[PDB]
């Protein structure tokens, strides 16, 4: 069998985001695979790393390391409960999905915060331990993207540059670190300004690409791909 | 005269970034600048891009639309008081400056969401009005960054990359994007791993550029500085 996690990361559930969300549910769960939404607004996420996401300490330590207490947290077993919670969900999944509009080049602040506080050392790598050494070697993720600017736009040419470039801190310096393989991104572009027929064909290419998405290859996840 | 902002993404006031913090205050405030410091994890910012961050009934109700919602928000001056605050101290200032520690090869979520949240549409940008056009023409921006990665690590051919590649999302995507020209980055590597006067050595020379700050160039802000 095959467990999925969507990440997603939309206010509104009628959005397009909200519809490319909709339709994976739909086309996974068709397959027959396991399919679990973490929908992170209504979830009320978090995403602020605190001392909120050690649970347990009776006196705060005089000086606080957000990094050397989540390390020791995760050993311990002692993570708050969202962050426990999320983990259990990549731990189990096969591909992890993200779903979310492109917020000044990078992940909304609230999908930032999950990739903070979820992907913490020891868990979902060590140092050394990193990269294709990562410790979610075997798993696979893809970014499904949606934009206001065009394709046209996300072009070395032009004002943008390449959608690839955005990618790399997310696709690599994230999802790569962690030992995932990376299929290619998803992006969905400009759907806030294409026709009515040109949104519903955005959102059927996406169900279409999932009824294979088990057969495709990863990218070679390289600053080539990324900047070549 | 001039005017500057530290907006400050660190847990612990005696860290690392907290002293690099705090000597660009001593060195700005002895130069005679006006210097306010947005101390982010201090004032508990949400970082969340929700419908609270407008004020009374919405536009649309029942189908929410963020950058809508927050641009008529703007235009209406209705907006909730934590935004409108930043937004104030960004217009006055002459010079920005991010202080904070790398995470996932960008910024900490708390500091993503004052980006998603106060650089909102009819503020730092319009369509038209983005780029070199945009509204915060006429300011400077630096980035000041520590790392866990040594220099190595982030050369061409270490192990993360240069660290070019990821400050594009920032340096390009949203502060050039908002009409800053941006000055050097600040990047204080592997500090942790650091002796005590190595460290110290790291504050000295960032307290020793803030001297001279005022006689800086802009970098070119182009695709072919990043990933030429
Ligand atoms: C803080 C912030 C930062 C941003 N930064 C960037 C940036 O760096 N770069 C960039 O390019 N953009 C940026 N944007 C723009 C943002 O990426 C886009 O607005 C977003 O991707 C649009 O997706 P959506 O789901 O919100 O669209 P929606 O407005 O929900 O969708 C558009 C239309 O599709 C309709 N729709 C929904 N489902 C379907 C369906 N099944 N079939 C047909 N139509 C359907 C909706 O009803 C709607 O009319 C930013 C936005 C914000 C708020
Ligand atoms: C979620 C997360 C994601 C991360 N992602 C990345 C990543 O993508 N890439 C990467 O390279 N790193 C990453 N890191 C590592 C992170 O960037 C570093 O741990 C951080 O930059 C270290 O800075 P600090 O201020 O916390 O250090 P500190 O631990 O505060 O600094 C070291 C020491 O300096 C001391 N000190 C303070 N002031 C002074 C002074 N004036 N003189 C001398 N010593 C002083 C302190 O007391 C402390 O003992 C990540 C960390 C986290 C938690
Ligand atoms: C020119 C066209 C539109 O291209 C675009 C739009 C947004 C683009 C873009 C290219 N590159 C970047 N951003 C950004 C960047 C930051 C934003 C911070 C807040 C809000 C934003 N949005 C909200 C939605 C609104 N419709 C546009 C501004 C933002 N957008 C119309 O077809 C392409
Ligand atoms: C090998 C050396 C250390 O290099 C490094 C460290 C961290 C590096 C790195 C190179 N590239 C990336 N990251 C990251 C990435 C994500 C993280 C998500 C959560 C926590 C992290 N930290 C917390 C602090 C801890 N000391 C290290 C892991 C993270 N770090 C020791 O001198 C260089
Ligand atoms: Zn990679
Ligand atoms: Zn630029």
């Amino acid at each position: 069998g095959k467990k999925v996690l969507i990440v997603y990361a939309h206010q509104e559930p009628k959005s397009f985001n909200g519809s490319l969300k909709n339709v994976a549910v739909d086309e996974l769960s068709r397959q027959g695979c396991t399919v679990t939404v973490s929908d992170l607004y209504a979830m009320n996420l978090e995403p602020r790393a605190t001392d909120k996401d050690i649970t347990g300490t009776l006196s705060n330590p005089e000086v606080f390391n957000y990094g050397v207490e989540t390390h020791e947290a995760y050993k311990q077993r002692s993570l708050a409960s969202d962050i426990t919670d999320e983990q259990k969900k990549v731990r189990e999944a096969d591909l992890v999905i993200f779903q979310f509009p492109l917020y000044w080049f990078s992940v909304p602040a609230i999908l930032k915060g999950w990739m903070d506080r979820v992907l913490c050392q020891g868990f979902a790598f060590d140092i050394p331990g990193f990269y294709d050494s990562g410790l979610l070697q075997g798993k696979l993720a893809l970014l499904s993207v949606t934009t206001g600017g065009t394709a046209e736009m996300y072009t070395k040419t032009g004002v943008n540059g390449d959608s690839r470039y955005f990618l790399w801190p997310l696709q690599h310096g994230t999802l790569h670190f962690c030992g995932f393989k990376v299929l290619a991104p998803q992006i969905s572009f400009a759907p806030e300004i294409a026709s009515e027929e040109e949104r519903k064909g955005m959102v059927a290419a996406w169900s279409q690409r999932l009824q294979t998405i088990w057969k495709e290859e990863p990218i070679p996840c390289t600053a080539h791909w990324h900047f070549g």
